[PDB]
């Protein structure tokens, strides 16, 4: 149902979307355990999320502007432009969209 | 193996840089299979990986090929493993 | 994602709000796995979430649909902009007015 | 038994007729278990499926049973002269009684 692939070397958010968008995918934005867990195994380390506070300060929305409806933070996150990285542990932090990680694009049928 | 294609045109380099980034190559037809699948895949003129890009040219929507400078911009299809 | 039907045939507009006040959205297959699934929980013909009022068949997200599955002789256009999809018992795809009633099968996801 | 919540608040009525519509009902917590599973659908306070209409301060759920399991903030409903009643989930997860009529979220509880 949907296909995961990292990429190679790290990067900010903003060459993050661009990247996924360019093959007509979004950042990887788990649901539920399942994918938080399929995600996890295909990065090779710490990745970035599908999720910010872009659109509304300290409330974490995905790239439609959602609520998400699942969530896995870290102990002591979410910590506070906030993004959302997915730690080899499965968990989450939350760290600036500036800073640059791996990046997971998720695409679709 | 996957393929998958670009939103936009763009020349060869940066084609190649986009496929490589997520871990694929410019899609590299290896039969007519191959190749009818990666032209149903692009809904128009786009570029292939050619050597491969690994040891220029685009696929047309009557599936031949023809030979385009490295330079001008058309649609990407990456192919993935 | 999972599919449920509704009781009562009604128009696109109708449809539409009734899956979303629920979190979901009218189905919209996106490969032949999904058609089949839709297919199977409406046992009659029903409303998939694919219309021309925007233009070109899109997806209720403004997306052109990248998969469809048409009946023979279809789509066979009702007039640009009022153009809706319904899924036959047999799975195919027939082009119809977004004002006429079918029944509603509404997709979700977590 | 699986559960979904509506985004918008409505009436007991509207709510009736909304889950109905996709062969399901509004939400009856027969047991804790379940009264914590559809909180957790429901984050904010919504509308279980039973009312006191026929009988003041005796609660039935939509098919005109009288309910089993209870889970009231401070004890049972002791209403005078008042209109149909309905329960909602609250945050706590305890019930409250409220006018049919008021408007709060919806949870439907499906068996497909």
């Amino acid at each position: 149902k949907k296909y995961f692939m990292s990429s190679v070397r790290r990067m900010p958010l903003n060459r993050a979307k661009a990247l996924c968008s360019e093959l007509q995918g979004t950042v990887a934005t788990p649901r539920n355990a399942e994918e938080n867990r399929a995600i996890q195994n295909v990065a090779k380390d710490v990745a970035f999320l599908g999720i910010t506070d872009q659109r509304t300060e300290n409330v974490f929305e995905d790239l439609t502007g959602n609520r998400v409806r699942y969530t896995n933070w870290n102990e002591g996150e979410p910590n506070n432009e906030n993004c959302v990285v997915l730690l080899t542990n499965g968990k989450w932090n939350d760290v600036p969209c500036s800073d640059s990680f791996l990046v997971v694009c998720e695409f679709s049928d």
